[PDB]
């Protein structure tokens, strides 16, 4: 039906401002991710930015209406270090697929729209793996095997490609002469 | 001074929700813009929507805290024809620098924050241009002045450079093979 005077419209207007907020954030994030020297780190939050914009997309085309009033709670502010920022933006992630998304889910169905319930629960499916995501980096930081591992493997320089073998990422790339900041765990996903 | 517990405070996370929102809303209408035919009107909504993401940036860079709570009214959806987007466009920055950031600036000051007031006068320059430029596009549409003059002009294609004379840009470009979509009035800055 009509979505216009329902909870679940003021829910949707809500849920698009806070992924509008949170695409900025994550671009902020991966901006000092790179200054830190996390190149993967960085492209992962300039991701997780463009697909949050992809979340808010869906969700305002189903919006019909003018001005909507809103009262909610956002995180006001801070770029800090990038282990923090993973931290921050880990739990903001945590926060919508165990609480808001379900919550919202739920609302929308009580209200008669399925269809949007269907849509708030499979939001939470990708908020859920962005945390995750977030939390093993944050990890790796923490722990210092960003670019060092116990075991020899395969890392590869994301700006040209180079396949290095051995226990750490070298300080500079011997193909592009790129640092170390440039390398990764060589992923095979096909 | 600290800015925790200050109207300024909750004012500046509201402008950047705003400006979040405007972001995620001038890229979805630059897509509109794309599928309308209209690629230099698609890139400007690009650009605008950019320059946002920085105007939510220095206001972001200003907060201090945790969580702070929001009320406010925010446009609740719409993606429509590309000269209807381009007339809520110019509605919304109209707001902008007419209403909320005068008087943002205003607060700011009676709170001994005027660097502040100083950031958020100096915002409101620039939504007075991104209006104008809205504005402009909108009527050229409405007039059908988009691709056609009554005086003969240069017409640039933006995709492969070739500069076209006549009242009106071409079907295709005669170099790229694009259509008349990628053409743009010939214009010289420097
Ligand atoms: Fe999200
Ligand atoms: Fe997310
Ligand atoms: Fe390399
Ligand atoms: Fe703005
Ligand atoms: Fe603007
Ligand atoms: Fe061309």
């Amino acid at each position: 039906k009509s979505l216009k005077g329902s909870r679940t419209e003021k829910n949707i207007l809500t849920a698009f401002a806070g992924e509008s907020q949170a695409r900025n954030r994550y671009n902020y994030f991966g901006g000092q991710a790179k200054k830190d020297g996390f190149v993967q780190i960085s492209d992962i939050f300039a991701e997780t930015a463009d697909q949050e914009r992809e979340h808010a997309k869906r969700l305002f085309k189903f919006l019909e209406g003018g001005d909507l009033e809103i009262v909610a709670a956002f995180p006001a502010g801070i770029i800090a270090d990038t282990h923090a920022n993973l931290i921050a933006s880990a739990a903001g992630e945590h926060h919508e697929y165990t609480e808001m998304y379900p919550s919202f889910a739920r609302i929308a169905r009580e209200e008669g729209y399925e269809e949007i319930a269907r849509v708030f629960a499979s939001i939470a499916v990708a908020e859920e793996f962005h945390e995750k995501r977030f939390l093993d980096f944050a990890r790796n930081i923490k722990e210092g095997r960003v670019f060092l591992r116990e075991q020899a493997t395969k890392w590869r320089c994301r700006n040209c490609g180079y396949v290095h073998e051995g226990t750490g990422a070298p300080e500079l790339c011997p193909a592009c002469a790129h640092p170390k900041a440039h390398f990764e765990l060589l992923g095979i996903n096909w």
